[PDB]
């Protein structure tokens, strides 16, 4: 058993936003993992609300910090045959994509996905007397239709032993960071604030075989039936209605199941979005009272897939 780990990230205030006359209202205390929100429409005597998380990251926080401190251990577990999930929840414009992919490709500015690639293949090539098979899949849920970004409309099936899976989901084998970076490139080329993006990395490992799955999820902006389903599942967990959306059926394991999960609550510092921030913080605050039970995974001799 283990708690869902929630962390907060806040992007900088923009010139554009200050030009419009918007005050900053989000403050963080990085030592204490805390977020504080001023209500710009607050009565005299009212105290800001403070939320506490496992870690917080503010405007001056760098991409490597967030990776090495919060996410790197999740990916080391995946390398040892655990299932892991990272997902970014937040208002459009607050940095879900910046966090997950990066907007820039340079090593210092990459997001969690391209760093996970670096991490994974460095480990592999440091490894000895051990064969790893890495496969990557890249899909999108839009209007509760699963689309395959690397092909199409795909269907969801729930078999007894194996579990919940997707029919005909393409899944490319990747020897390199170069090769797995090409897959993500072609996926992005096929693709945004209304859709959910899921990047899946599997690592079969033989020394005698383990398998770890990693879901790297960039959700639709919290402003959409799937965000509502996720809203209700979290609330029940913290009868869970997983079947109310394609998204919550897929993340079934990451939310009260067989996986290590990290939520990245992404926030904007500005006064025009007090209510959207509040909603995110409250949601991130429920999420941290969710308990998963991650196990290490066996893998059959026969894992032949196309
Ligand atoms: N921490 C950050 N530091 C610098 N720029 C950021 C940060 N977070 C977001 N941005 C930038 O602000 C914009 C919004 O980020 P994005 O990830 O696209 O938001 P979302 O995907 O949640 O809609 C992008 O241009 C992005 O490059
Ligand atoms: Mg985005």
């Amino acid at each position: 058993s283990e708690a869902l780990k929630v962390v907060a990230r806040c992007r900088p205030l923009s010139r554009k936003e200050e030009a419009a006359g918007h005050e900053q209202i989000l403050t963080m205390d990085v030592k204490l993992g805390q977020v504080t929100l001023r209500n710009p429409r607050a009565a005299p005597g009212e105290l800001p609300k403070t939320f506490t998380f496992d870690a917080v990251y503010d405007a001056s926080s760098k991409q490597a910090d967030l990776y090495d401190e919060t996410v790197r251990p999740l990916i080391d577990s995946v390398l040892q045959g655990f299932n892991g999930t990272v997902f970014a929840y937040g208002q459009t414009g607050t940095g879900k994509t910046y966090t997950m992919q990066g907007t820039w490709v340079e090593p210092e500015l990459r997001g969690v996905i391209p760093n996970a690639f670096e991490h994974i293949f460095t480990h592999i090539s440091r490894s000895q007397n051990q064969q790893y098979l890495v496969r990557a899949s890249y899909l999108e849920i839009y209007q509760e239709e699963i689309r395959d970004l690397l092909s199409k409309r795909l269907e969801l099936k729930e078999n007894p032993e194996t579990g919940v899976y997707i029919k005909d989901l393409s899944s490319f084998v990747t020897k390199n960071v170069k090769e797995i970076e090409h897959v993500m490139n072609l996926g992005n080329q096929t693709r945004s604030s209304r859709s959910h993006a899921i990047f899946i990395i599997t690592v079969e490992c033989s020394e005698h075989i383990r398998v770890g799955k990693l879901n790297l999820v960039d959700l639709a902006g919290s402003e959409n039936l799937s965000l509502s389903a996720l809203g209700n599942v979290i609330a029940a967990l913290a009868h869970i209605p997983y079947r109310d959306s394609k998204l919550t059926r897929l993340l079934q394991d990451s939310l009260g199941g067989n996986a290590k999960t990290i939520m990245v609550a992404t926030l904007g510092p500005a006064s025009h979005s007090y209510d959207e921030s509040l909603s995110t913080l409250r949601f991130a605050n429920r999420a941290k009272n969710i308990k998963n039970k991650p196990r290490v995974n066996e893998d059959p001799k026969d894992t032949l897939l196309r």
